[PDB]
């Protein structure tokens, strides 16, 4: 059934709990983005409202065929009121259209709910400074200190200079990306514009950028592969049989493939640093896996908290064991110590 962490008491309000059926007492069900583990179960014959980003709501539109009756888009920054109880939504500076979800509720207390973020001191200047939070429904994706890495724009700046110095020692070498949701579309774009190419893909991929609202990006993307020296490719087909294959499909092209696999983290952040990582190769073929996150390090979330002050905290991820729920108890509490909330 509904798990007691995907409900905000005090409301008819879910949160990311669309494959439990009909919720017993749920007059409004949120999306905060368009991720399969957050949307799992919503599909053309949902009959409830759902609130959600723009971007969010031309995704289930456009990919998930949900009839335009129930999709119900908020603006961001701007107090809305939803059947009577006044809600903001902030991005969450995870995938294009994420949002995190402020609730005021009746009685006085304030929610936050991040649905999945990566924490950034920007967020310390939104509507959030406003206000008091007294609960805060986090994602707790990488809570343990192990969990480094490095900046967005640092993982870019290494992704940039091996594609130009790669494809300017060899002009016949292909770029290829891996992909399996929306989210992580600096990497391929970044690339691809230090090389002044397009970005190929299917029609499917193409589609679903099409749903970004990101600007100029009919400039930047195509489905004709040929025009293009950098190739998107499911996830799973990053590897040495699969772009093996690819490259056979390219028709004598190209002679050399660089491929990227954007990771989450991978224990190697433990010891090495951005500027030491090294791919894997075979023959003409080499794959760099990059540790690009879009949620939060330990310390960007332990920052986050401090600053906020919340009465409790409930996480959302990595709930389901009783080891990883008293670790992460012990962090919030040396935390709240430490700050002295
Ligand atoms: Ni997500």
């Amino acid at each position: 059934t509904c798990p007691f962490y995907k409900k905000i008491p005090g409301t008819g309000f879910t949160v990311d709990a669309f494959q439990y059926g009909v919720v017993e007492g749920c007059t409004a069900y949120f999306l905060t983005h368009f991720h399969s583990d957050h949307y799992a179960g919503l599909s053309k014959h949902f009959t409830f409202p759902v609130y959600c980003s723009e971007i969010t709501g031309n995704l289930l539109k456009n990919k998930l065929h949900v009839q335009e009756q129930y999709i119900h888009p908020l603006p961001l920054d701007t107090e809305c009121i939803v059947n009577g109880v006044k809600v903001v939504l902030l991005d969450a500076n995870h995938c294009p259209g994420a949002v995190m979800i402020l609730f005021y509720l009746p009685n006085g207390t304030v929610i936050l709910h991040t649905g999945d973020f990566r924490a950034d001191p920007s967020m310390e200047r939104s509507l959030l400074a406003d206000q008091k939070v007294h609960m805060l429904y986090l994602d707790t994706t990488y809570c343990s200190p192990e969990y480094t890495f490095p900046s967005q724009q640092e993982v870019i700046r290494f992704a940039i200079n091996t594609a130009f110095e790669a494809v300017t020692l060899n002009p016949h070498a292909l770029v290829v990306c891996g992909t399996y949701s929306i989210g992580k579309e600096k990497v391929f774009l970044a690339i691809a514009d230090v090389l002044g190419s397009k970005v190929g893909m299917s029609q499917e991929k193409y589609k679903t950028l099409q749903c970004l609202n990101i600007p100029e990006i009919n400039s930047l993307i195509t489905t004709d592969m040929c025009s293009s020296l950098v190739h998107l490719l499911p996830m799973m087909q990053i590897n040495f049989k699969g772009l093996q294959s690819h490259l056979k499909k390219c028709g004598g092209k190209y002679n050399q493939i660089l491929a990227f696999r954007p990771t989450g983290w991978t224990h190697s952040n433990k010891f090495t640093r951005i500027a030491d990582v090294i791919p894997q190769t075979k023959g003409n073929i080499s794959i760099y896996g990059i540790p690009y996150s879009e949620h939060s390090s330990y310390l960007e979330m332990k920052r986050f908290v401090q600053w906020l002050k919340p009465q409790k905290i409930i996480p959302t991820v990595n709930v389901g064991t009783w080891k990883s729920r008293s670790t992460m108890e012990k962090y919030f509490r040396e935390w709240k110590l430490e700050a002295g909330y």
